[PDB]
């Protein structure tokens, strides 16, 4: 079951001068940062809120390592802005199960690694009314 | 203080169908719709979950109920899709005031309604890296 926000995604040229700004802006603090090569960003999470269901909810804040990524690539059509938006499962393999069983393209055969050892998939924006949809399943196990 | 993410506004050409699209994929069920006349809107409110500071986050999908709209506008403009962010306050007046006073642009002297009778407030997208960012304080006041 999706049972939360997990995170807003958050595309930007500059991932010093963004979270500078959501720092001054609104007192939010990095909760972690890391680099992922794979997808090609940088990233930086910022807590807003924990959830009902254990976990929390995020802005996952994206500059990207190349433009040939999916960021990089998006930023130059479209400008900074929001890039895509993540549910939290406790299991994200079975819900992209499910979701496949339904017409909607998965992105991965397997979900892959996300923040902080995450384990994430993607559903394509146009079988979503235009929304780029990401399923993640936190590392470490929620208690409701 | 921003204490949670309120919600994920989501603009679509349909909202039936959009509505019908996040239930059937994912089981979001609506907990509540209204028509807000002031901002251009037919909106529906879908729970995901309750937050840590009493609240709750939603997707708010959003049809325009005239071209001449903000919604209406940016979906001719850039097709379905994520519209703008809004982060949950006890106190949408203080928080905009102190916001106004970094020099980000407050687009209402005094918050207007929004949904389920709420108080709202927007800061333009071109000060916060391309994210039209709303306020917002709950109608019915928060136990977090
Ligand atoms: C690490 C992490 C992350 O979140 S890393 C986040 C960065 N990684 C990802 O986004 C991976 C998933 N995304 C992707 O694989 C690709 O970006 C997509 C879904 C396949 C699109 O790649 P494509 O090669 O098709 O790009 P392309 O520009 O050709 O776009 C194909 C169509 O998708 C639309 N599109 C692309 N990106 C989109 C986005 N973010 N939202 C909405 N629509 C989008 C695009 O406008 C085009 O529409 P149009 O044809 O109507 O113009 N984490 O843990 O949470
Ligand atoms: C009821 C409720 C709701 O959420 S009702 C949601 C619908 N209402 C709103 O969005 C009201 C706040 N928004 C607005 O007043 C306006 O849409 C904006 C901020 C002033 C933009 O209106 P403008 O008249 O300037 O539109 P305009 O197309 O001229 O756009 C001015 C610049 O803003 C950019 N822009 C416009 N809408 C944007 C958006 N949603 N996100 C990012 N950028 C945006 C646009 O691309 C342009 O950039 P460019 O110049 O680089 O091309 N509720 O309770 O939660
Ligand atoms: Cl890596
Ligand atoms: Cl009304
Ligand atoms: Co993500
Ligand atoms: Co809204």
């Amino acid at each position: 079951s999706l049972t939360r926000i997990d995170h807003i995604g958050i595309a930007c040229h500059d991932l010093d001068a963004t979270v500078e700004f959501y720092r001054a802006t609104y007192g939010f603090e990095v909760f972690h940062t890391e680099v992922n090569e794979e997808q090609g960003v940088r990233e930086a999470m910022l807590k807003i809120n924990d959830t009902s269901d254990g976990g929390a909810s995020y802005l996952q804040l994206l500059e990207p390592t190349r433009e040939d990524s999916a960021v990089g690539k998006w930023l130059a059509k479209n400008g900074e802005g929001v890039h895509h938006i993540a549910f939290g499962t406790a299991d994200v393999d079975a819900d992209a199960a499910d979701i496949r069983d339904k017409g909607v393209r998965v992105l991965y055969d397997e979900p892959r690694r996300g923040s902080m050892g995450s384990r994430i998939t993607f559903l394509h924006p146009k079988d979503c009314h235009g929304v780029l949809t990401e399923l993640v399943t936190s590392a470490a196990v929620e208690s409701p």
